[PDB]
C-alpha cells in the first residue's frame, strides 16, 4: 500500500510504490485542495468551469487528479477508483500526476493526499 | 459492497445496504458534483469558503458527504474514507447525506455517486 | 482476525473473537495433530478410518475440526474454509471444536493452530 | 484467484493462475486426502512418521503439499498459508506439487484440491 501527496507543481508526477499487475484490483480514495494557478483552489475532480486548453488527460477536469500505469496514457482518478481493474495489456508503476497543459505547471499550487492499496483478488 | 447515488435535495439522506458491525472496516470512495443553492458546484468535500450557518454536520464543509451509522450523530465522509473503523458504541445501517442546513435543501441540485465496501478484517 | 489454539480435550470448544455477522465473507487455516484417545495423531480432517459412534458432527471424521456458529449445528471445517460464506440465517461467534463422541473428550490430545480472518465483501 | 486439484501421481506438478509478484499476500487452503503409495491415506501435511528418503522437499514430510514460485526451490504449504508473504526477490508462477521421491510417483493416488487468492496489501 502507498500514501502520500501528489503536488500540483510536479509535472512529472509522483511515482508511487504500487507496481500494479495483471489480474490486481486496487483501491484509491484522494483529498485535498490544489490550483492550476487561480488563488481558489478545487478538489481532486479539479475545475468544472475551465476548458480544455492542451490538458495532459481530456477525460478529466483541469486541475484533476490524474494517473498513468507504466508508460500509458493518462487515466482518471479525480476522487479515487473502488476496487479497480486496468484494461488488458496496462501494467507497471503507478504515477499519479495533477492534470495540467504541459509547460504551465510552475504557478499551481497545493497538493492531494492519496491512498492506494491493492484488493483482494 | 453497495453502488448508488445520494441526491443533494435528499434531506432525509440515502439508505444503503451496508449494515455497520463491530470491527467492521470499510472503504468508501465519493464522487460528482452538487449544490446547496448556488449555480456553481462543488465536489464531495464542499465549499471550503461558505460560513457553517447550522449545518447537520459541524465537522464538514457546507456541500460535504456525510454519514450516520444506525442512529449515530454525522460523521464526515468527503471523498472517502480508507480502510476505516468506527467509534466504539456505533452500530447499524450506513445512511449517507449531504452537508446542508435543516430545512434548506430544497434549491439544492446535483448528487454524489458513492461506492462502500467492507475490507478485510 | 483472530489466531489461537483449539485442543483437542476441550469439549466446550474454543470460543474466538470472530462474530460472524450476515454478509461476511471469511477464510479459515487449520494445521497441526491431534488425537481423540490412540496414541496416533492427525491432521484437521481427522481419521479417516475410524466409524462414528456418536460424534457431535456427523458429516466430518472422528478428529476432525468442526465448528458452531452462534446457535447452528456443527459444521466441518477440516483443513479450513476458503472466502466462505454461511448458510441463510446462521450467525454469531464461533466456537471451533475437536470432533468427539460426547462424554469422551478425556483421553484426548494435541491441538490445532488455526487462524480465521473476515474478507472483502 | 484459482482453484483446482493438485494429483499426487503427477510429478511435474499441477500450474496454476497464479503469478506471484514482489509485494502480493496471498492465502492458501488446501484439502483431501492422498497416498504415496500404501494403502492408507493422508492430509496435505502429510505422513509425520515416514522417514526422509530424498523428499523433493525436505522442510515438509512425504506425502504434504508443496509449491514452487517461478524457478524457486520447494516451499512447503502443508494445509495452507495464512496472508503469507514470499522472501525476498521470489515471483513468478505458483506451481503445487506432492511431496515424494522422485521417480516414484507412480503408485500415487488421490488428490488434494486447493484454493489460492490474492489479500490486501
Ligand atoms: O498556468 C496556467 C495553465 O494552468 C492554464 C491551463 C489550464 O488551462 O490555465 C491558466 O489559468 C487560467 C484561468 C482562467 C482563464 C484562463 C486561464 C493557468 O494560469
Ligand atoms: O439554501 C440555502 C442554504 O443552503 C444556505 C446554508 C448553507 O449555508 O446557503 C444558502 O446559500 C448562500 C449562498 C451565498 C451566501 C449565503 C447563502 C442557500 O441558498
Ligand atoms: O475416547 C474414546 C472415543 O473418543 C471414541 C469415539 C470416537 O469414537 O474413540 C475411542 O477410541 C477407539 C480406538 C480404537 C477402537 C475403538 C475406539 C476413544 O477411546
Ligand atoms: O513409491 C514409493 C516412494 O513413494 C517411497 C518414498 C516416500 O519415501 O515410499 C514408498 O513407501 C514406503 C512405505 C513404507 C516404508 C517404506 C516406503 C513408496 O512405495
Ligand atoms: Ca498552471
Ligand atoms: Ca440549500
Ligand atoms: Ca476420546
Ligand atoms: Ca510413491
Amino acid at each position: 500500500a502507498w500514501k502520500g501527496e501528489v503536488l500540483a507543481n510536479n509535472e512529472a508526477g509522483q511515482v508511487t510504490s504500487i507496481i500494479y499487475n495483471p489480474g490486481d484490483v486496487i483501491t484509491i480514495v484522494a483529498a485535498g485542495w490544489a490550483s492550476y494557478g487561480p488563488t481558489q483552489k478545487w478538489g481532486p475532480q479539479g475545475d468544472r468551469e475551465h476548458p480544455d486548453q492542451g490538458l495532459i488527460c481530456h477525460d478529466a477536469f483541469c486541475g484533476a487528479l490524474v494517473m498513468k500505469i507504466g508508460n500509458s496514457g493518462t487515466i482518471p482518478v479525480n476522487t479515487g477508483l473502488f476496487r479497480w481493474v486496468a484494461p488488458n495489456n496496462v501494467q507497471g508503476a503507478i504515477t499519479l500526476i495533477y492534470n495540467d497543459v504541459p509547460g504551465t505547471y510552475g504557478n499551481n499550487s497545493g497538493s492531494f493526499s492519496v491512498n492506494i492499496g491493492k484488493d483482494q483478488s
